[PDB]
């Protein structure tokens, strides 16, 4: 499975990973994200997002001040490089992103945008 992951987030706030690679070669990337579980959406809802470790906060920020009907992400927040929707234990979610967008000499991070999950929820990910 090339240019694309498979992560989970669980009942108990955490990703299955904290290190995503994303091959060079691929225009396009695509994350798999699922919620192994039985807490549902407002309870244990999880969220993938992308961008660089420095807009990160704000992110989180804004996106905490998006309510739960909004997936608790700003919409059209620019910061944003890539996101899932936010999901609860038995659904899926997928999306899939510009490598392009990938710049050179940034850092990157994936965090769940609900609201106490972004500080266990984060990893980074790397353009290898
Ligand atoms: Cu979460």
């Amino acid at each position: 499975a090339e240019c694309s992951v498979d992560i989970q987030g669980n009942d108990q706030m955490q990703f299955n990973t904290n290190a995503i690679t994303v091959d060079k070669s691929c225009k396009q990337f695509t994350v798999n994200l699922s919620h192994p579980g039985n807490l549902p959406k407002n309870v244990m809802g999880h969220s993938w997002v992308l961008s660089t470790a420095a807009d990160m906060q704000g992110v989180v920020t804004d996106g905490m001040a998006s309510g739960l009907d909004k997936d608790y992400l700003k919409p059209d927040d620019s910061r944003v490089i890539a996101h899932t929707k936010l999901i609860g234990s038995g659904e899926k979610d997928s999306v899939t992103f510009d490598v392009s967008k990938l710049k050179e000499g940034e850092q990157y991070m994936f965090f769940c945008t609900n609201p106490g999950h972004s500080a266990l929820m984060k990893g980074t990910l790397t353009l290898k």
